[PDB]
């Protein structure tokens, strides 16, 4: 019934919105130019240092140190997104550990996305933008480590989805039956098929000029991964070269892998 599967689809839309404080609508508003949500703009070290008069160590270690704390949020909040998928909480509970510590980041990205444009990000729930130059100027190596998310980002973005469109791709993304240390396949398999048959008819409703955008957003799934293997080489050299730089629990919890 397609009825069923549109009522999914509501049902999800509607969880996202609970679970995220900035939506892409809210970060394209401020983006776009739609006054009284304009932000500081981060672009060199004076300005920076001007962002936390009004905005909410070492400068790069001080960065690094906020994305940190910043992912650790992040996960709190898909964590709770997760629940709100009709069937996980029912799954083995160290399945459900499982798909988490797997889909977490995959999923990170993916809104960080919202939050970009060709030159830059926002930051501190969109009271700020730090320019795509700035964090590329950053001391090596914490230079290149935002790069390939921005190329991500400017790649994805092209596909033009909005908010509800969002909502079942990240559901889609957490129930991945092909993770490491599965116990129970099947059921994961089985809540995946429905929450991709949500997100194919969302699509076709949505977007309806948009040819195979079921099958190119299926694809980014690659790029995903592709990013998420990056970034544990570049924190590898990182915990090396910076013997005196912590990293949040929660955090090195999921990169134990
Ligand atoms: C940087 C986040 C990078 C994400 C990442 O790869 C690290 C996650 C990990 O597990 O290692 C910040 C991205 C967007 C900014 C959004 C909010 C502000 C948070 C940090 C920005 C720096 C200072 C602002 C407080």
């Amino acid at each position: 019934e397609s009825a069923d599967l549109r009522a999914l689809a509501k049902h999800l839309y509607d969880s996202y919105i609970k679970s995220f404080p900035l939506t892409k609508a809210k970060a394209r508003a401020i983006l776009t130019g739609k006054t009284d949500k304009s932000p500081f703009v981060i672009y060199d070290m004076n300005s920076l240092m001007m962002g936390e008069d009004k905005i909410k160590k070492e400068v790069a270690i001080r960065i690094f140190q906020g994305c940190q704390f910043r992912s650790v949020e992040a996960v709190q909040e898909i964590t709770e997104y997760a629940k709100s998928i009709p069937g996980f909480v029912n799954l083995d509970l160290n399945d459900q550990v499982t798909l988490l510590k797997y889909g977490v980041h995959e999923i990170i990205y993916t809104m960080l996305a919202s939050l970009m444009n060709k030159d830059g990000v926002l930051i501190s729930e969109g009271q700020g933008f730090m320019t795509r130059e700035f964090l590329k100027s950053l001391r090596k190596p914490f230079g290149d480590f935002m790069e390939p998310k921005f190329e991500f980002a400017v790649k994805f973005n092209a596909l033009e989805l909005d908010d509800s469109d969002l909502a079942i791709f990240i559901a889609v993304i957490i129930l991945s039956g092909d993770r490491p240390g599965l116990l129970n396949v099947k059921p994961i398999e089985d809540i995946q098929d429905n929450l991709l048959q949500a997100l194919e008819l969302q699509l076709k409703l949505n977007h309806p000029e948009s040819s195979q955008l079921f099958a190119k957003l299926l694809q980014k799934m690659t790029d995903l991964r592709q990013i998420v293997t990056e970034h544990v080489q570049l924190l590898q050299v990182i915990k090396k070269t910076e013997t005196d730089m912590s990293l949040h629990p929660l955090l090195q919890e999921i990169y134990k892998d």
